[PDB]
């Protein structure tokens, strides 16, 4: 029952969930004072996101996002153990301040984001059980600008009304996963966090790639006004809207960029 | 109890300050979508800010900031009701990351922010009676950007060696407190918001002012590295940095401009 607005909002959780109010948490602003760059942050490599589109992979809204599961086979390769995927699901503002990203670059909102959730399938058997553990968890996070239509985008967000309240589940077909990620995937921010939502676990990589992609003011508007956090059955109806963390003191903590300038 | 950093840092606040995490919380980004001008919005005046050179105010490091203390005969006039002044004190960054105002302007921050509180007098007996009010504070917030070396802020900042430490005090002779203001005061942000620290009570009326104060690299620097939480004889001293609040969640709302 914890919510980003009101009593049970972000400066709550930690009375329900300790490690929110612990160190290493995201999301963060990227800006120059705290960015450096490492020449070994080599290109990751994306291996099973070319979903067949004649499988079909379960959309459900969970009350605070609304989530794909994506399959094992699926993976990131570049990183000093194989990371497989579990979930992707994205964070967004509402349809009169279109400014819900997590991440912020140089203090500015982008229009929302994506989050592809990995865990390290080397040493776990399953995301819940990386996700307390120390190199658990690998997030992919895309920062999502106003913009073009985007088709790729589209084959998630088409399916939005069939998924509006808590609970429900739907089937997408697949698609490539990768048709998501930006421009020069190689060039991206890298550093260590946190889940951004209870219990806030300090257990992600996080990978911010430095390029957003762009979805239209049309798919913005249905992402926005399509979805509610609360049971279709619920009497006291909540828009799933501004599902976003408020950024985080960054406790001595560098970002590391693979790209120099 | 609660500190900027760590364990018992702002994201627990509310444990033991319920404020921390209700409404109309403070500080927030001052951006041109949520800015609207209004004409109600005078100037104000700085009445008995010209400090008595032959008295002398105390500067404390409270273990979270460094304040001085200010006569009530000093006030304002121009809103519904006197507020008169209790104390001033700033908020900062680090010297890797020198960027510690608490208000943001189009999602920047600048190097540092003073803050002079102010209570309902008319309504009140002194500040912290006021502090859990309705209408019960106002506070002047003045921006500080990296720049020309400023005399007047050295009025406070040649005394920071003698506050180093927790618990520390010094007397500040009386100076003229308006030195401390930006040009064009009557250009300014205003908004209903509440205390940065806790018990975060939702009771204060701001004012920013649009324009910042520059005060140098040096003064700057100074700031940042004369002062810490902890006391004289802590076995693990902590640095006083980072010592400003997060922005918080804005919606819905405005901030009325007195500017165009
Ligand atoms: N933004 S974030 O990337 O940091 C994030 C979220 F924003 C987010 F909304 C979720 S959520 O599942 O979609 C709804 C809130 O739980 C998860 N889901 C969690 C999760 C899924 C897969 C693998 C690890 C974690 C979460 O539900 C969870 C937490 C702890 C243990 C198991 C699962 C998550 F990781
Ligand atoms: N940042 S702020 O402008 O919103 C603010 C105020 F608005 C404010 F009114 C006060 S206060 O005058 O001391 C409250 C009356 O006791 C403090 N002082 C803090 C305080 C003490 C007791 C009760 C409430 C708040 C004190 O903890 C402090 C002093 C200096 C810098 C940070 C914190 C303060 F930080
Ligand atoms: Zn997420
Ligand atoms: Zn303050």
């Amino acid at each position: 029952k914890w919510t980003y607005f009101g009593p049970d909002g972000e400066n709550s959780w930690s009375k329900k969930y300790p490690s929110c109010g612990g160190l290493l948490q995201s999301p963060i602003d990227l800006h120059s004072d705290i960015l450096q760059y490492d020449a070994s942050l080599t290109p990751l490599e994306f291996q099973g996101y070319n979903l067949s589109a004649n499988k079909q992979f379960l959309l459900t809204n969970n009350g605070h996002s609304v989530k794909l599961n994506l399959p094992s086979d699926m993976h990131i390769q570049g990183l000093q153990s194989r990371y497989s995927a579990t979930q992707l699901h994205l964070h967004w503002g509402n349809p009169n301040d279109p400014h819900g990203s997590e991440h912020t670059v140089s203090g500015q909102h982008f229009a929302a984001e994506l989050h592809i959730v990995h865990y390290n399938s080397d040493l776990y058997p399953d995301a819940s059980t990386a996700s307390n553990k120390s190199e658990g968890l690998a997030v992919l996070a895309v920062l999502i600008e106003m913009g073009s239509f985007n088709p790729s985008y589209d084959k998630i967000f088409s399916h939005l009304q069939h998924v509006k309240y808590k609970g429900q589940e739907a089937f997408v077909p697949g698609f490539n996963i990768e048709e998501l990620l930006p421009e020069r995937t190689a060039e991206y921010y890298r550093y260590r966090g946190s889940l951004t939502t209870p219990p806030c676990n300090p257990t992600v990589l996080w990978t911010v790639f430095r390029n957003p992609v762009q979805i239209s003011q049309e798919q913005l508007l249905a992402l926005e006004t399509a979805l509610y956090c609360t049971h279709m059955d619920d009497p006291s109806p909540r828009e799933m809207i501004n599902n976003f963390r408020q950024v985080q003191k960054f406790d001595e903590r560098l970002v590391y960029t693979s790209f120099s300038q």
